[PDB]
């Protein structure tokens, strides 16, 4: 069901190293709906190609725009486990301190700041 499930840690690492070389500038990201969250949808895919110059509270409206929510739905985004300290930080820095050692950056959303 999760990505770590379904893709072995060298087919995960061999993938990264694909973006690197075909999508250099764009930061990978597994984005993936809380395994108990009730109200929101699904996403479309579990891969994402961001651009590296974004900061998270722009990568936030992204993923709230493919979601296509209304302005008083509520949504929250961890990044490797845990809540974000800041939305001003470029997914370039958050890439470098939270990416796993596969080479992907993991981020979980749902309804309640309770997961
Ligand atoms: O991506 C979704 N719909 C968009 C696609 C682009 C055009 N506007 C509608 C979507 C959102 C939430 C649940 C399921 C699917
Ligand atoms: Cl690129």
């Amino acid at each position: 069901k999760t990505f770590k499930q379904r893709r072995t840690f060298e087919q995960r690492v061999e993938d990264v190293r694909l973006i690197r070389e075909q999508h250099p500038t764009k930061i990978p990201v597994i984005i993936e709906r809380y395994k108990g969250e009730k109200q929101l949808p699904v996403l479309d895919k579990t891969k994402f190609l961001v651009p590296d110059h974004v900061n998270m509270s722009e990568l936030i409206k992204i993923i709230r725009r493919r979601l296509q929510l209304n302005a008083n739905q509520a949504f929250f985004l961890l990044v490797n486990g845990h809540s974000m300290v800041s939305v001003s930080t470029p997914i370039s820095e958050v890439y470098e301190s939270e990416k796993d050692e596969d080479g992907f950056l993991y981020m979980v959303y749902a309804s309640q700041e309770t997961f």
